């Protein structure tokens, strides 16, 4: 009878439950309200979530992420050829044309389909809910991007079945976000979703409790990781100017340790004017330290931030509607916490305040949890 909503994110996943028309987003074992979509294999164990992400730089070959970029795709697809330059783990095509992710686990070569890796993240999110509820969970609504095709949706559903979930429904991420905010006649809703890996803009219409996706645009390779990379590239150049041209970029472990700290500084800069990036013994036993102002971060990311408005203009053009006709702008995704992004969007919409009351990296799971409760016969929301 217990049903949960799950955001299966490219970078971070999130689980919620709606009971008595109230939605709890469930914290994991480390107290985090979102969980990295990471799976690692070591000599002794299978790590999922925070524990997998935290040892990525010590075990790059056997730490799997971005399975969402492979799920329901043929290995020969041009998106896979393009994306695989980003992965330190091995991916090969099977005789059925399906990607096979190859790792070493307890001294043995093992291969997994993308939906098997995604099943392990879903199983972790199921266990997070079960620990909180102190009861087994069987039923779930799982979200997917609006642009997901029938193969990607069915592979996501299969991941749920492998994780031990009865998948009540697959619903669109942008629709889930709109459902979270309870969005009176006809309403034009823009979902601006900027996560860790991807940027999705969706224009929805809502007449008589019925959502339709009118238009979608974005960039499958713009997200928080790209802003982290802007800080990494700066720090690499800054280290050169401090340490007689020495090049941190030659050491992939040095880059990963630097990237981890750039991501932390980026988060601090969403609520402070300044942050420190610090890595003890970064490269050649040399300590690295630098102070980054919010202004410098904004400068490094200036083009990427401003270009987020281009897909906004494109969905409005495709829907043949003026920005003045948008009733709600919903901020979704962890990167929408960046003040400069919030200011650019507000200014574009002529000072209209976006809907951002729900922690933006939780809104999709929140909506999924509402839909899961409704489809279980609970009319309280
Ligand atoms: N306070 C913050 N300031 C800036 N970025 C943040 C903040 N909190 C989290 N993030 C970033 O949010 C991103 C993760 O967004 P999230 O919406 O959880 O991912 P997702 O659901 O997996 N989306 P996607 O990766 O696009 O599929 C990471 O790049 C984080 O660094
Ligand atoms: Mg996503």
């Amino acid at each position: 009878e217990v049903a949960i909503g799950i955001d299966l994110g490219t970078t971070y996943s999130c689980v919620g439950i709606c009971r008595n028309g109230v939605v709890d987003i469930i914290a994991n074992d480390q107290g985090n309200r979102t969980t990295p979509s990471y799976v690692a294999f070591t000599d002794t164990e299978r790590l999922i979530g925070d524990a997998a992400k935290n040892q990525a730089s010590r075990n790059p070959e056997n730490t799997v992420f971005d399975a969402k970029r492979l799920i329901g795709r043929k290995f020969s697809e041009t998106t896979v050829q393009s994306d695989m330059k980003h992965w330190p783990f091995t991916v090969k095509g099977g005789s059925d044309g399906k990607p096979m992710i190859e790792v070493s686990y307890q001294g043995e070569k093992k291969t997994f389909h993308p939906e098997e890796i995604s099943s392990m993240v879903l199983k972790k999110m199921k266990e997070v809910a079960e620990t909180y509820l102190g009861k087994p969970v069987k039923n779930a609504v799982i979200t997917v991007p609006a642009y997901f095709n029938d193969s990607q949706r069915q592979a996501t559903k299969d991941a749920g079945a492998i994780a031990g979930l009865n998948v009540l429904r697959i619903i669109n991420e942008p629709t889930a976000a709109a459902i979270a905010y309870g969005l009176g006649g006809e309403q034009n809703i823009l979902i601006f979703d900027l996560g860790g890996g991807t940027f999705d803009v969706s224009l929805l219409t809502l007449e008589d409790g019925i959502f339709e996706v009118k238009a979608t645009s974005g960039d499958t390779h713009l997200g928080g990781e790209d802003f982290d990379n802007k800080l990494v590239n700066f720090c690499v150049q800054d280290f050169k100017k401090k340490n007689g041209g020495k090049d941190v970029s030659k050491n992939s472990k040095s880059l990963r340790r630097l990237r981890t700290q750039c991501e932390k500084a980026k988060r601090v800069l969403s609520s402070s004017a300044q942050a420190t990036i610090e890595v003890d013994s970064l490269f050649d036993g040399i300590d690295y330290n630098v102070n980054i102002t919010r202004a410098k971060f904004e400068e490094l990311c200036m083009d990427q931030f401003r270009n987020t408005l281009i897909p906004v203009e494109k969905v409005l053009k495709d829907a043949k509607m003026d920005k003045s006709q948008v009733h709600e702008i919903v901020l979704v995704g962890g990167s929408t916490r960046i003040p400069k992004i919030q200011q650019l969007i507000k200014d574009f919409f002529n000072g209209k305040e976006p809907c951002k009351a729900i922690n933006p990296d939780e809104a999709v799971a929140y909506g999924a949890a509402v839909q899961a409760a409704i489809l279980s016969g609970d009319q309280s929301s």
